[PDB]
């Protein structure tokens, strides 16, 4: 399950903000969202899983942040991005993923685990002003 993984356990022993989709199932759906996801984005548990992430993203959303996620999983590389997602009441916050594959043996992916952290608005400034600089 998705507690037994190490890293997953490393996270939580630091309060981190982290949810694990499972793509077997179709439209990759979150299968575990620890709490400080679900006290950051204001949804219990039971609610988040069975949907896809994108569900916090919303109208004012930069859609090239979420395309350069999409091209990641699609490629098979690590992302990392910060965007404006959206909780439960419809208040914004700026949201700096890092994402993941977790894999077998084999290579195939089992899961992808993502991890969140609320970034103030100067700093999400400062990130996508450097990100645009370096593209
Ligand atoms: C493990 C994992 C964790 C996250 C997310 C995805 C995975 C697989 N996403 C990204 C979305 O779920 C989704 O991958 C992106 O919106 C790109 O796909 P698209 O909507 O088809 O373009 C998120 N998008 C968000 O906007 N906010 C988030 O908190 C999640 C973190
Ligand atoms: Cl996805
Ligand atoms: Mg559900």
């Amino acid at each position: 399950g998705a507690m037994d993984y190490s890293l997953v356990k490393a996270l939580q022993t630091a309060q981190q903000n982290f949810v694990i989709s499972d793509p077997s199932i179709p439209d990759n759906p979150i299968v575990y969202a620890s709490q400080g996801f679900l006290t950051l984005t204001g949804y219990a548990l039971s609610e988040v899983l069975g949907r896809n992430c994108r569900f916090l993203q919303g109208p004012e959303t930069d859609p090239k942040a979420v395309e350069k996620v999409r091209k990641g999983l699609e490629r098979g590389e690590d992302t990392t991005v910060v965007l404006l997602n959206y909780r439960k009441d419809g208040s914004t916050f700026w949201n700096q993923l890092f994402i993941a594959a977790l894999r077998d043996g084999e290579g195939n992916v089992v899961n992808y685990l993502g991890v969140q952290c609320k970034v103030s608005e100067d700093y999400a400034k400062a990130f996508l002003k450097n990100e645009e600089n370096e593209k």
